[PDB]
């Protein structure tokens, strides 16, 4: 029986009592999965893993994505991605991974190998809590809306529901991936702009968020169907080296409250892997 | 010699190696004060203090303010922070202590006594870093501006500089206390509104902030001349009691880059 230590009112929890270098029992896997669904992102400490152990841990929860030939490439490990002026608004940098694709990954597992003594914190926000905190007329309104997500690698275009029904819990997530969601289908450009800024300001309210200060050996495991996250920018500032590795798990096509699946509009398989590797 | 452990690139540090139940020696006091000036807010863990010890620790750094509100029996210097629809913007709730007064307290010391297992985190933002990250034309513009801060519970109105020159470090702070600053003097209402929302969005950017998860016996000590902070809103959201106690230290009248002191408009000083 794992130990689960929540970190805020509704998002984030530490898990202790699990040795991630070892294969886990079925009960441990189910307990971790339930904690992840409940707290949206779960964290481990003092887990010093090889690439093989990181992949082996990940495969207990789903199918691993297979990477990009250049971006984040780790030799011998296609499943492992290496992680080593803008117009500034409250939602700048906040995103859900690869939502420009028709089947975004449902989860990611990020481990810290070389971690600075300070700087480089990551944040997550709870898109289910955010949906629920919209007023009832706003919820009914966005239930029926669709959004275009775009990404251009250094071109993916997908139409997603603005409200994603979680396939394991049935909860509704405000699926507004701010870095990638560009427009709301069927409304005017100004209507779309105003509504997106309203929802993006909403989802970044502190009551929906948790902040994580990394240490060497830390692991973050988050549910992309219910979260967006924010990468640090204070690292490009300090002298410290920073090396993390990420795996991600293949997800299904999102569905909105009316049952309509997401629709691919444009995109190459190569462009999708670049988004997985870079987002 | 104290141990200082920074918590972000430019704001927040934990201090270890000090027993706050005892009178500190002058070297320890000086080291804590330097760490406070450098990191804007400093934190202590596992410091289980009486009200008397809280006051005594505070008095080593300045003069205690003497505040029915938050009343603590036998200790007029200690304020009780007890658990017992607004318009939501990024700056909602962010503030610098009592800037509606002509002499806001220069520091506050907040200690946690009854602390929820989760929920109730506090955040601070670095107003000096925020000033410095404005572009040069924006810095020069706000250097010359004044703002009206108001509080009505008696009624306090004060004109402060928008840029406060720190009396000990000489640094410039973007002194925009979002809960209390209401208007910019000498510009139109719409100009004031737009510029305040610009600066308030700016000062709440995550690169300027630090978040602190309380535990029982934790202490936060912050420099109000260089910070604003944000209280948690999840308190009634959860069925956990939450009890903290606060002391504050008497501050001086702020000064802007041109040397102009703040001006009391209505009300009495701290
Ligand atoms: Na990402
Ligand atoms: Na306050």
């Amino acid at each position: 029986s794992i130990e689960v230590t929540p970190l805020s009112a509704h998002i984030g929890a530490e898990i202790h009592g699990v040795d991630l270098t070892q294969k886990l029992e079925a009960r441990q896997i189910a307990e971790i999965r339930a904690a992840l669904l409940k707290w949206r992102v779960v964290f481990f400490r003092e887990q010093f893993l090889t690439h093989e152990q990181h992949v082996a841990f990940s495969a207990q929860f789903g199918e691993l994505t297979l990477g990009h030939p250049v971006f984040g490439h780790v030799e011998g490990h296609p499943e492992v991605y290496s992680i080593s002026q803008t117009l500034q608004r409250p939602w700048t940098g906040w995103h859900t991974d690869v939502t420009a694709a028709v089947n975004p990954p449902w989860a990611s597992i990020l481990r810290g190998v070389t971690i600075p003594p300070y700087g480089g914190d990551t944040q997550w926000t709870n898109l289910v809590a955010a949906y629920q905190k919209l007023s009832a007329p706003l919820r009914s309104f966005v239930d029926g809306l669709r959004g275009i997500h775009r990404f251009t690698p250094p071109i993916l275009v997908t139409e997603h529901p603005l409200v994603r029904v979680h396939p394991e819990t049935g909860e509704r997530a405000l699926y507004v991936s701010p870095s990638f969601l560009k427009s709301i289908v069927g409304v005017s450009p100004r209507e779309s702009q105003v509504l997106l800024e309203l929802l993006w300001e909403h989802v970044t309210r502190p009551e929906f968020t948790v902040r994580f200060k990394w240490q060497a050996g830390s692991v973050a495991f988050w549910d992309n169907r219910a979260t967006a996250h924010l990468a640090p920018t204070d690292i490009f500032d300090l002298d410290f080296d920073r090396q993390l590795y990420r795996t991600t798990l293949v997800g299904d096509v999102p569905v909105g409250p009316d049952g309509t699946q997401s629709v691919a509009i444009e995109g190459s398989p190569v462009s999708a892997a670049a988004a997985v590797a870079l987002n």
